[PDB]
């Protein structure tokens, strides 16, 4: 039966604008998540985090963008080790599934070598030819490999059960990142859950108290965020916003999960 | 008499930096609030208008909650009617009403000019009737949501659209700081061509692309707006004008002097 | 307690043929104003709620100049919320109003209901706040212009929106009528599939194609709707219930009787 | 030097609420203008009238929407027969215009052997695959003929200057068919002249009083009205509405023309 | 009973392997034509139907000059009315014709069955009915321009669509061979899921990216649609069946013979 | 001065004529490979450049596997840097380089002028950087995945963008060939009108709908594109330049030689 895994990779360090936008330039640090569902069909990694990479180099890995987001992790944290030391061989995941492909969700790309990676299609592209202002967030090491196997999402795609028994869904929410999705699970045992991502960073950004500190779109962000509401209230869902540091130990970690 | 631009302003806007500049700290900041006369042989020209004249006495009435992001100081003699009437215009002899945007510092014109057509287009008409939480703030419907106000509201196809059909006024597309906003080309018999970025690029820093609009609907479309008024500079040799850049503003000629 | 459906009216509406079957004469006619009742252990649901009560007391005053085409008949008990508390529902008790689109005789609930979360395509919203000047007269503001109604804009990939998840109500998009006219497939445990036209098929001779809508955005759309419905019918073999028509209105059981 | 004829293939006998819709079911009767503009560089028919088919046969031609229009025309009106007692033989004709392929402006379709027969691309795909509604107002004997050239504008062609020379300019106006447009002319003594085509049927559709009684979109419909106002009010050009009975015989016609 | 999927050939089509597969040669190729029924309990289903039964006796007079590039092999006894009633089944029990696309080798059945509703893509159905020279001789419109076919169209977001509403049938798009291009997701009690990619891969060779269609609207599409496929048939086990595949089609079971 | 064209080659490619005419047969086939010199009073002007200058020295090493379709013949002194240094012209005196499309052939200019901005439809800037399949080979990213590079890269709006906003450089967008591909529309003073199809039309038998593309993204758009210039030639009276045909390429004026 199925499970889901919160695990992280350190915490970044930044300012408290670049989360909530405009809110001052004071210091600021907030978890890094990412996600393993253990389904008897395969495993699947949501994400994965930051680089391994950056436990001992971020200023070679990431290059300037270390400016603004500096990672805090240790070596063991990255998600390959993470899982070996957990039980699961890096060949033993059938599916990763990326929100977005920004810096700090990019740690497992390629790094599985039998994984299927699903991303909408403009997600992958923008990544591929960002602007100026969102060049730094998309590390080409990770995901600009040729040997990845890529299923690229399309626009009718929302909603995409990946197999195909409601257990994990695709809920799409442009903003934060062109192509950024969302993931809406059910368990046994918990029900709905719904992993926003960076859909909604904080609490506060879920409550329409903050805007993202860092976005393709405010319009799509906050449309996005409704949507999410929606379906929050439609199903009941347990809410599991991207990265709130308040939020974050409330939630169960480590070898600790939700079935 | 051949056409000039004369640069007017309704005083001023208190916010913070981060307001102008995205996520640049809350310290306190003060803007310019320009808007633009061509006079043309063939009809007046207003664009945007500035603050309502009714800011100058009662800002927190007309715009409500927002005026503790931006507060209007103004004179009441710097209301557009006011000022132009001061200067020769009357409100009827306005054959144009140009808006680059709908937002509350852009909007002190509409409807003040009876014989006006305003010009703006359609999906900045559209989204300033139904906004987001995020930006209901900064449309104020007591200016643009008037019944007798004559519109054309341009279309996707419309980039370009010139005013009277001379090359002296020209719309440029610039999405991004709001869905539907709009820049200007002017071109002037003396001065040449004259860019009236408008909000597409608060600052010389947004320019410069070291800054970002701390308020806009898509960073995307605003940054690629941005690098479109480069190519349009550079291809014309404009004269740039940045929307509200407080250390350039008193560089440039400002009512009752004038561009040729 | 299983889902039932109960089908409301508030009053008529007195217009001419032509309106509800495009060039059709100018004859008088009348239509009953249907609106649903969905109860469901999940939460009570209502569907568009039928003309404002207000429409009772003082039609001239609170749609103004379009009562010239249609004119209300209904007495104030058939008001949608006094008619739920007849029944034994309170306003609070209401989790959803969905709306088929936006016109003055499908807005009677908006607002109404200080719990409910009110379901409609974005693109309705959005032109509801911005029409055309042959369609403004059929959208009231005080009716959907509320601010603090929690709205769920469906969008175009919300298609099929399924409202608690269990198959019993979905969103079945049918431009044309209105731009965002959505139509209501239901089903219900003894009943089974009941297909909602609304406005997407005023009449038996719309969903025959012996009919045009005298009212509408898109004619394209309109007839392109109607066959989806069409399909749609034969593929579930659903119970089809037009918008208004007179004469099937009567065959129908109404409140307090229901659809089991 | 350019100059511009207006011809007429007789009359359509109809009732008020086909023209302007709503209005009853009145009896009621309307010109079927066309138009001849003479350039240098070659002549322009523009639509054509009805068939001259309908002189002799509308019921054989036309069938059942004759039922709705029937028209009442010469075998001398026309367009071939027409341009040659004017002067002009079949083979002079450089180009055809179409503000759309609706049964009284398909008369000149492959009449003309060496004309190039221009219209918006969803013009003629929408007549190719028309709706229940529709399918009767285009008929295939007219715009169905292989040997026929095209060129089909698409929607960057808007404002499309047949020769290069602000004398001819397409100007889009979707609504009353899907692809239809109107024509702004520029003549050297007249000045603008704005061919609103059934864009506005009557004065009374032009100054929003009606709404025409036959349309794909009212939505497009009425913004393409607001955009020739506009464009007249910029241009200050003479406007010409499609079928006026009124303002009909106020504008020259026969050998008369505008220079 | 439960549903069950038949497969048919209306004979083959003599081309050069460089039509099938672009660009790989001059020399003389064949390939089978399928198309299928699916007897189900709510209705018998025919997709496509192979080349029209006209053209086994007079190619060139049914065809065309298109006979220069595929010139059909075929019996009077396999056009899809003769084989179906050798079967057991007349044509006036057949509810859907399902079309891929309404190419000459997919529109054998169009019209022929009296009662049924044909479902395609609204696209390709308005594609079909005006062409580009390149495509034009590929649809026959005697087959597929008949007044009296009652035709469900399909809109773009109608991916997926479910014939029955029973997860037996679904449409699964795939554009880029034709602009309306469908392929099929079946679903069968004892085989399972069995995926029919018709003109979306024509062989083996078009399934793991060593070839390109020959005849074709768009390769980006038709490159991303047979991805789409691979990531369907990855999830879904299904059994892959490619639309024309000569070295493949003796494998499967053909009429009398089925997929249960 | 007035403005000149002239005709350069980067020397030809080897490849089979299905390469250049889809589906024709696996014979060698030779073309030669064209780029052009604007001279113009506000600044020189490049179109493509051929292909690289490294790969005249290294096919496989600079263009990798892709060789096997197109193998170039090419002395490193037809690269364009050096070709224009010999004609008189430093790599800093080249203000534009123009890109009808971002295929391997058309990229040996991109980068190597320091000052040069560089003008190309942004889908085909994201589609160079996010190619599938079947034409990654053909985009070489070591020529335009440069950081240094100055792009404006043009919307879908921009047809008929005009260089120097005086009629003599004109943008003609032909999608089709690639996504973003474009054909450019010149004006010179004593030639008159001068249509470079590029690789729109790669031949004269595409040209005349004799032979489609045997690389291309989409059909359809390139049969239409080809139909856009048709219209364009009959309508400016054109001298037709198509892209790479043998028989026609020796007819033309050559470097030194030039088009006034
Ligand atoms: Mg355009
Ligand atoms: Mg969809
Ligand atoms: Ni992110
Ligand atoms: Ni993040
Ligand atoms: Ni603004
Ligand atoms: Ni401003
Ligand atoms: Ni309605
Ligand atoms: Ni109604
Ligand atoms: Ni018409
Ligand atoms: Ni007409
Ligand atoms: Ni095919
Ligand atoms: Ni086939
Ligand atoms: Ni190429
Ligand atoms: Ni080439």
């Amino acid at each position: 039966a199925p499970r889901l895994y919160m695990f992280q990779t350190g915490t970044l360090k930044c300012r408290v604008c670049n989360i909530k936008m405009n809110a001052g330039l004071d210091d600021y640090e907030i978890p890094v998540p990412w996600y393993l569902i253990t389904h008897p069909k395969g495993n699947v990694v949501i994400d994965g985090g930051c680089a391994v990479e950056c436990a001992s180099d971020p200023k070679g890995y990431w290059g300037d963008i270390t400016s603004v987001y500096w990672p805090v992790m240790r070596e063991e944290e990255g998600c390959v080790q993470a899982l070996k030391a957990f039980g699961i061989e890096p060949a033993d995941v059938r599916y990763v599934l990326h929100s977005h492909l920004h810096l700090d969700h990019t740690g497992a790309t390629g790094r599985f070598p039998n994984a299927i990676h699903i991303v909408r299609r403009c997600e992958y592209e923008y990544a591929m030819a960002p602007d100026w202002f969102s060049a730094g967030g998309y590390i080409r090491a990770d995901f600009d490999r040729p040997d990845v196997k890529w299923h690229l999402l399309e626009d009718h795609d929302d909603g995409y059960d990946v197999f195909g028994d409601d257990t994990i869904r695709f809920i799409f929410t442009p903003g934060h990142a062109p192509g950024h999705s969302s993931f809406l699970l059910r368990l046994p045992e918990t029900g709905p859950v719904l992993l926003a991502v960076d859909a909604a960073y904080t609490t506060d950004h879920w409550d329409e108290k903050a805007l993202p500190g860092f976005l393709a779109s405010t319009v799509d962000a906050v449309r996005s965020v409704r949507k999410l509401h929606a379906l929050a209230e439609k199903t009941g869902a347990l809410v599991v916003t991207g990265h709130d540091p308040e939020a974050w130990p409330t939630f169960r970690h480590a070898p600790e999960y939700y079935a």
